[PDB]
RNA sequence: UCCAGGUCUCUCGCGAA
RNA sequence: UGUUCGCGAGAGA
RNA sequence: GGAG
């Protein structure tokens, strides 16, 4: 991915966009009860904690475009991945406007609790002024569709989130592309049935986990896998993606029947962006906030891995590849061991920078002990060993409970954290409840006992 | 003074028919 | 408690 | 930055 040009919106007539300059994150009641090292992300360029140039740092992810051509390995990847998906018998018809806007089996509605993007953002127009979920009215959307059309520019924001100390100072803040309501709608008309099919089929056929519940799904995953697992991390996955990857994705879509709308894929590959007082153009790179970015990045992951396997292990039978991606996150398996270290080197050839799974400083053997997916470990229940706990390390929970964007939400926030926390075991869970209840607000919260969670967990399998 | 800050998925909580 | 809808939040990608 |  690479910035083609950049210039101040003034020279071109695009309006300036102001994000709030301060974080909505404030220390919570439990700030001092738990240890933790993350703080609010750098949002502006005046920030004291900066030890480098902000804009330089945030746009640094656009490392360039390595390849431009679909080679034979990619083409074979394509064929294999397409052939897999054809077995799902995916409905290829357009999704109707009303279903696109207001959701249907497998695809939730548009979020009226979020920005409408360009150009509505420049007129104080919100989604709530256009959509109404109680009537499923499409009349004003259809008109607004005809008026502004599609392929509008994306508004770039800085994500307001916790961030590692190192990342704060080094200014490595993450960017959001706000997709236009128009484009979200047009995308869902074109691909909603694809989205639906994937959401209903988390697993090794889609090669995706979008639509799963980790509570339940974690017990399916080890059955789905092969004997030998492999995994790794990506560095700047989305922005590192070259246009060829977008061509191969089109090919897959042509293959499974979405051929008349692959042109939308071009709009993701070749995007224009408003950031504060600048307008810039990016060729390559998946924009983070477009419609289907979860589905598409995952699909593209399934193509990358097959391609590297073919490049690295000649003649490899891909029918035995069992992998599951969620965006750039992935857990893969083959009947015979595969060396992530070798794939990472082949990856360079295709513009991808691959590092060892979970920030380990060395490429080592992925096992059921140390593998992670969606930030959670795998741990069998001591009573019923075929039941697998998704286990998020307490540390992540600890970092979360220390901040809040609105103390109004304390009860709900902390309860949500308990639902994650208890898979760590009764000893750890009761300790967590202990530290929480060590402040008076803690004692005010209605918090689930371990026993309650375990029983409800077992019961949800039936 | 307020509002602002993407796409999705899952879950919990609340309100309704 | 089942569903179906609407709202809020948290987490993950 | 958007509306009062
Ligand atoms: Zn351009």
């Amino acid at each position: 991915g690479e910035i083609q040009w950049m210039r101040p919106s003034k020279e071109v007539g695009y309006p300036i966009i102001n994000a709030p300059s301060k974080t909505k994150l404030e220390p919570s009641a439990f700030h001092y009860v738990f240890e933790g090292v993350k703080e609010p992300a750098v949002l502006t360029k005046n920030d004291p904690r900066l030890k480098t140039d902000f804009e330089e740092a945030i746009f640094s992810k656009y490392v360039g475009n390595k390849i431009t051509e679909v080679d034979e390995y990619m083409k074979e990847a394509v064929d294999h991945y397409a052939g897999q998906l054809m077995s799902l018998d995916i409905n290829t018809e357009q999704m109707c406007l009303e279903d696109a806007m207001y959701g249907t089996d497998g695809l939730e509605a548009l979020d009226l609790s979020t920005s409408a993007g360009y150009p509505y953002v420049a007129m104080g127009k919100k989604k709530r002024d256009i959509l109404n979920k109680q009537t499923r009215d499409t009349k004003e959307m259809q008109k607004l569709l005809d008026t502004y059309g599609i392929n509008l520019p994306l508004v770039t924001y800085v994500k307001d989130e916790l961030r590692s100390k190192t990342k704060v100072e080094q200014g490595k803040s993450r960017l959001i592309e706000a997709s236009s309501l128009n484009d979200s709608v047009a995308m869902r008309m074109a691909f909603g049935n694809l989205y639906a099919a994937f959401h209903k089929n988390p697993g090794v056929i889609t090669g995706s986990a979008v639509g799963c519940d980790p509570d339940l799904f974690w017990s399916k995953i080890p059955v789905l896998m092969e004997e030998k697992l492999f995994a790794f991390d990506y560095t700047g996955y989305d922005a590192s993606l070259s246009p060829a990857w977008f061509e191969a994705l089109k090919m897959v879509l042509e293959k499974i029947g979405f051929g008349d709308r692959v042109d939308y894929i071009d709009y993701l590959n070749h995007s224009h962006h408003l950031y504060k007082n600048k307008t810039y153009c990016v060729k390559g790179g998946m924009p983070s906030g477009c419609s289907g970015t979860s589905i598409f990045n995952s699909m593209i992951n399934n193509l990358i891995i097959r391609t590297l396997l073919l490049k690295t292990y000649k003649g490899i039978d891909l029918d035995h590849l069992k992998m599951i991606a969620y965006g750039d996150d992935v857990i893969a398996s083959y009947p015979h061991e595969v060396d992530a270290s070798l794939l990472a080197q082949s990856g360079k050839d295709y513009g991808l920078t691959m590092t060892p799974a979970d920030k380990s400083a060395t490429f080592e053997t992925v096992t059921w002990e140390n593998v992670t997916f969606l930030k959670r470990f795998f741990r069998a229940d001591e009573k019923y060993p075929f039941l697998i706990h998704p286990v998020m390390p307490m540390k992540e929970i600890h970092e979360s409970i220390r901040w809040t964007k609105d103390p109004r939400n304390t009860q709900d926030h902390v309860r949500s954290l308990c639902l994650l926390a208890w898979h760590n075991g009764e000893e750890e869970y009761n300790k967590f409840l202990a530290k929480i209840r060590s402040v008076p607000i803690g004692r005010a919260l209605d918090l689930p006992e371990y026993s309650t969670l375990y029983r409800r967990w077992l019961d949800s399998f039936g």
